[PDB]
């Protein structure tokens, strides 16, 4: 199970536009291209990744890669090994500004719904047409922060502690008093989500808007329950979902500082794991037992040339790691 990446130029932005940034992304096929505006001389450097998507237009282009492109490349087939009993994970990568959320939630105002809030509603979509009866399905949700190493509880804001995340000596790592509710349908845990994003630290700097020096994870854990119509017993199935927000790269954040080295390794092949939470806590959906996929959003603009590129890096490393 190799990890599967892609990438994503979005539209420009209020900064590039006041900049009259030229764009230096270009896509074809499974191909991203980005040019060199110091250096546009040379040949500009290219990459293959499993999925390029570009989505530098609008809706009204037959080749803007939409938010149904997205989720159903990647989202609906994770969703899947998540049925097929397999944990798994999605996180959105890159130098911030360049639509790390956006992919993954987006803008509940029409059709705008990213990675996780359309995954949960295929979820309980499934579990709905499931009029089988030896079926019985369960969905527990958890929603944290991970600034500064410290940890979140984005639904249950009556706590300002930081979480501690600790070593089960036999079940691995969890956050300590860590929230984790079911819900019985997509309307249920669409309003947590909703909650949770509020919570988020308000920071400024960001314009007062959710700093993002921390990561946004969003885990779901599906249970299935199948009844065996003779003896008793009930066969329970368990994936765990992770859908992380990366705090933006430009480049103290431990954590993505680690997680690069962490990458590399895997991308390399032991593992600084423990050098970082976000890795800890994401020990398998990481590099353990699990698919993993990457999202790496990226600037059209010239302006962000050093940090699309190094974007562009770190996504072909995750290309190789295979879990
Ligand atoms: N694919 C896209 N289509 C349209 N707008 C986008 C896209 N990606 C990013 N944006 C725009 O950029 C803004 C910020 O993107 P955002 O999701 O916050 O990125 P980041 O991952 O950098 O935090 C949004 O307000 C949104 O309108
Ligand atoms: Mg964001």
């Amino acid at each position: 199970a190799s990890v599967k990446v892609a990438v994503r130029v979005r539209p420009f932005n209020s900064r590039e536009m006041s900049r009259d940034s030229k764009c230096i992304i270009q896509m074809s096929g499974s191909t991203t291209t980005i040019v060199n505006p110091k250096q546009p001389k040379e040949t500009p450097k290219s990459f293959s990744f499993d999925y390029s998507y570009w989505s530098h237009t609008s809706p009204e282009d037959i080749n803007y890669a939409s938010q149904k492109q997205v989720y159903r490349d990647i989202g609906e087939e994770m969703l899947q090994h998540a049925f097929e009993g397999y944990n798994v994970c999605i996180f959105a990568y890159g130098q911030t500004g360049a639509g790390k959320s956006y992919t993954m939630m987006g803008k509940q105002e029409k059709d705008q719904q990213g990675i996780i809030p359309q995954l949960c509603e295929d979820l309980f979509s499934r579990i709905n047409d499931t009029t089988n009866d030896n079926m019985s399905y369960s969905v527990e949700v958890s929603y944290m922060e991970i600034y500064c190493e410290r940890v979140r509880d984005l639904l249950n804001p009556k706590n300002k502690g930081n979480l501690r995340v600790r070593e089960h000596p036999l079940l691995g790592p969890y956050v300590e008093d860590l929230s984790k509710l079911a819900v019985t349908s997509y309307n249920d845990i669409q309003d947590l989500m909703d909650s949770g994003n509020k919570p988020r630290t308000v920071a400024a700097t960001n314009m007062n808007e959710t700093s993002s020096r921390s990561h946004a994870v969003f885990n779901i854990i599906f249970t299935q329950k199948r009844h065996d119509a003779e003896t008793n017993i009930t066969t329970e199935k368990v994936s765990k979902i992770s859908l992380v927000d990366l705090a933006g790269s430009e480049r103290i954040n431990k954590s993505l500082t680690t997680l690069g080295k962490v990458i590399s390794a895997l991308a390399e092949m032991f593992i600084p794991y423990r050098d970082s939470v976000l890795t800890w806590l994401l020990r398998e959906n990481l590099g353990g037992n699990s698919r993993t996929a990457m999202v790496a959003a990226l600037s059209p603009a010239d302006i962000n040339y050093d940090e699309t590129l190094s974007t562009l890096r770190y996504a072909d490393r995750a290309k190789q790691i295979r879990n």
